[PDB]
């Protein structure tokens, strides 16, 4: 029932100062990793070399991306309600789920 949340100034902005260190370092690595998966997808043919649109690639694209982007959020989210070390950690799980889809692939 909010009324004042759609990228106002308060949002994105809401840092400067903070730098990167706890909290902010990780909201910063987080995108990292999701600017990334849209990079992938379709901006720096990868392990795409020579798996277009044909094998499962969509199907790992589609999801493998789904996946990353499925755990970046549950990642803030965890760094949101659970402090950094235990998203910190929560980020390595991910380390591991993603060498399967960049193994899988790889």
């Amino acid at each position: 029932a909010d009324l004042e949340d759609n990228d106002e100034t308060g949002n994105d902005n809401g840092k400067g100062g903070e730098k990167a260190d706890n909290a902010a370092q990780v909201k910063d690595a987080l995108t990292k990793m999701r600017a990334a998966a849209l990079d992938a997808q379709k901006a720096t043919p990868p392990k795409l070399e020579d798996k277009s649109p044909d094998s499962p690639e969509m199907k790992d694209f589609r999801h493998g991306f789904d996946i990353l982007v499925g755990q970046i959020d549950d990642a803030l989210k965890l760094a949101n309600e659970g402090k950094v070390k235990e998203a910190q950690a929560a980020a390595e799980q991910l380390k591991t789920t993603i060498r399967a889809y960049n193994q899988k692939y790889g």
